[PDB]
């Protein structure tokens, strides 16, 4: 029963353009996908896309031998600064195997008993920045989970210490990037490369790059000089040898992953922890159930890494963030070959398909009639969830390699957020997400009063 693809109202030649002419394109996107339903044709002038909004389609979109990771538009523009790494490469650029297969085993559940310590670091400088305020002064919280998780890939990647604890303006290198990205999602939302882009805003880039390849490129050069092995990931791509061809990574490559490690890292799980937070400052019997499982769990001063892996019900919290939540809200596909999804819609080779992962994330089908609700109970037995109904990471080959890492910080950090201190929605704050590349809670403030537990 093939059914022909709706698509929302048109401008002329600038076609379906404007309807994402705002600062909050996915959730327009959402809209539109309550209205059109599991399927739509989103055409500009030169692009056309279709978004998928059920897991009857995405479990069809995630068969690899069909549909293969696709570099949206706003990759290609990332791409200018993070090169081949591993997020905006394509899966047939031999880089991306090499990369992939000698990253794998560093970011494995396993691998992060060696960068625990350096999360540690990073975490109790939160818990402690937030002890020391005076009861008065309220907390900010995107703005303090960005400074942790900066700072932990930081030190986890490159062993270089941004020290945003210890400052306002944030070191030159984070400021680049932030702008650099900021102008590559400008760029996405131009009118054309003049309006407004105009060669100051090209100069600026081009500079910002300039800042971000100049101090990475020298780490790299002093690391091989000096010869240091420490416990970091720029270590272990200047050891490691990919198994298939046999061939180490360029120091290009290497300087492209680590950028890669910040920019496809630090903003989601900042944006992560946001969500979690508000939910559970939302839901106080849910954070009397987490507070209760850390004051339990987390016995010592400082968590160990044992002791972060059975904190169960944070997990479900963090999960369940993810589910109403995912801060990487989208990924892009391209079919392979000609064929036909659900066998309705057909499908040329080379047709772009975006998951919209929020809308996943809603369907009632898989989820219940309760979609809207927090509830971490959903994931008492991950088992009992049907195939790509919950993708949070996105698919396959191509899923985020910093899963484990993402996870295991957040649950550390969440952990001891909820062991040290009591929290208080002082503004009754009202959701507003930002987005940018991500999404996170804009605004969201908090105030904490300790238990004055040591560290
Ligand atoms: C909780 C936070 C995170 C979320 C929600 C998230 C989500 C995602 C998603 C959806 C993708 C696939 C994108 C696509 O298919 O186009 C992805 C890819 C990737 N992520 Fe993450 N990510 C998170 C944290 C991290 C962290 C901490 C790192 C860095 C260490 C990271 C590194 C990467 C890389 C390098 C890839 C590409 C892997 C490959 O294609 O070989 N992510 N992530």
């Amino acid at each position: 029963t093939i059914k022909e693809m709706p698509q929302p109202k048109t401008f002329g030649e600038l076609k379906n353009l404007p309807l994402l002419n705002t600062d909050k394109p996915v959730q327009a996107l959402m809209k539109i996908a309550d209205e059109l339903g599991e399927i739509f044709k989103f055409e500009a002038p030169g692009r056309v896309t279709r978004y998928l909004s059920s897991q009857r389609l995405i479990k069809e979109a995630c068969d690899e031998s069909r549909f293969d990771k696709n570099l949206s538009q706003a990759l290609k523009f990332v791409r200018d600064f993070a090169g081949d790494g591993l997020f905006t490469s394509w899966t047939h650029e031999k880089n991306w195997k090499k990369a992939h297969n000698i990253l794998l085993p560093s970011f494995s559940q396993q691998a992060m008993k060696g960068y625990h310590a350096m999360m540690v670091d990073i975490a109790v400088q939160l818990v402690q920045k937030w002890e020391r305020l005076n009861a008065d002064e309220h907390i900010e919280v995107p703005e303090d989970m960005t400074r942790l998780t900066l700072d932990t890939i930081g030190l986890c990647g490159f062993n270089y210490r941004f020290n945003s604890f210890y400052r306002d303006q944030p070191h030159p290198f984070i400021t680049s990037m932030v702008r650099a990205l900021d102008e590559a999602m400008n760029k996405l939302q131009r009118a054309n490369p003049d309006d407004p882009a105009y060669d100051e805003n090209k100069r600026q880039f081009q500079e910002d790059i300039k800042v971000m390849n100049d101090l990475v490129d020298k780490i790299i050069a002093d690391r091989k000089a000096s010869g240091e092995q420490s416990d970091d990931l720029l270590t272990h791509m200047l050891n490691g040898k990919d198994p298939e061809t046999g061939e180490p990574l360029d120091d290009e490559n290497i300087r492209y992953q680590i950028i890669t490690f910040l920019i496809a890292g630090h903003e989601a799980t900042s944006g992560l922890l946001s969500f979690a937070l508000y939910f559970l400052v939302k839901n106080p019997h849910v954070l009397q159930k987490a507070a209760e499982e850390a004051a339990r769990v987390l016995v010592d001063p400082v968590p160990s890494y044992k002791q972060v892996k059975q904190l169960k019900y944070v997990g479900m919290v963090l999960n369940e963030a993810l589910r109403l939540w995912p801060t990487a809200p989208a990924f892009s596909l391209y079919a392979k070959e000609d064929t036909v999804l659900g066998g309705e819609y057909p499908l040329e080779k080379g047709d772009e398909l975006m998951v919209l992962i929020p809308q996943l994330h809603r369907d009632k089908t898989i989820w219940g009639d309760d979609v809207e609700e927090f509830r971490p109970e959903r994931f008492e037995n991950p088992s009992a969830i049907p195939q790509h109904a919950f993708k949070p990471f996105g698919n396959g080959q191509r899923a985020c390699i910093g899963q484990q890492f993402a996870l295991h910080e957040a649950t550390l950090v969440l952990g001891m957020m909820l062991k040290h201190f009591d929290f208080e929605d002082h503004t009754n704050y009202e959701l507003d997400i930002k987005e940018t590349l991500t999404l996170k809670p804009e605004g969201f403030v908090v105030k904490a009063k300790s238990k004055k537990i040591p560290l």
